[PDB]
């Protein structure tokens, strides 16, 4: 049995050379996860790194969201409040206006107010009261969004009508019926084009935020996407090395086993 011991020896001495594959396999696969973890905190740390960013950047767009909301939600409730009161007209009014010889001051202002905000260059009686009474005119002042004015007009307005203590509702009423609704209206119409002047920095900086913040979104989403994924592929090592160390030793200990019995 001599040979036997010796082919034994030589055996275990097989055994214990693959035990170095085995053992140093594990410490790859250790490796390869250790790798991994050390872009998977990375990536973690990036992801609240984003997470907090978007917080701040979403805390401005709420606060110039409300600050438009209180912006249009002032000078818009007395718009709307003339834009009807434009179309509550009986033709009574209409043709009171409309076949007017020699008019008072304050219905040739009104009227003339109206065809500067809706662009008319022309301040000539005739063709103006022509122009009013239209089928498309009320249609035109009820689509009126006014957007549609340059910053120029404005003060022509303001400079030459609303400064002038005629441009005013009473008289402007008192005068014509029909001119006293659009003057409320081309009122509340100077008033909104003024707050736009306002707002129109504010949209076009929600827009810069919005869209980042979407973008940040999205980019960080792409990072917890990942994440997982690694804390997926790393789970499967995890789970693999276990197993392969329940291997190696359980070699390792037939190794000592055995010269424990050819001693």
């Amino acid at each position: 049995t001599v040979d036997q011991v010796e082919e034994l020896r030589r055996d275990l001495r097989i055994k214990s050379q693959e035990l170095e594959v085995k053992n140093a396999a594990a410490n790859d696969k250790l490796k390869k996860m250790v790798k991994d973890q050390q872009e998977a905190e990375k990536k973690k740390v990036m992801s609240q790194e984003i997470q907090e960013q978007l917080h701040k950047q979403q805390e401005v767009i709420a606060d110039k969201q409300m600050s438009v909301k209180e912006d249009l939600d002032k000078v818009e409730p007395a718009v709307i409040e003339a834009q009807n009161a434009v179309k509550s007209i009986k033709k009574q009014h209409l043709v009171e206006v409309r076949s007017m010889a020699n008019p008072p001051a304050a219905v040739k202002l009104a009227l003339e107010s109206i065809c500067l905000l809706l662009g008319e260059s022309t301040t000539d009686w005739k063709q103006i009261r022509s122009i009013i009474m239209r089928e498309n005119f009320i249609p035109t002042i009820v689509n009126f969004s006014a957007e549609e004015i340059s910053d120029a007009i404005r003060e022509k307005m303001k400079k030459n009508y609303m400064s002038n203590p005629s441009y005013n509702y009473e008289i402007v009423n008192r005068a014509s019926l029909a001119c006293g609704p659009m003057v409320k209206w081309a009122i509340a119409q100077l008033n909104y084009a003024d707050m736009l002047k306002r707002v129109e920095p504010l949209r076009n900086e929600l827009q810069k935020l919005e869209d980042d913040a979407k973008d940040n979104q999205q980019k960080a989403n792409e990072v917890e996407q990942m994440i997982r994924d690694l804390e997926a592929s790393i789970a499967r090592y995890k789970e693999e090395y276990a197993v392969l160390i329940s291997e190696a030793q359980a070699i390792k200990a037939d190794l000592a086993a055995v010269e424990a019995k050819v001693n």
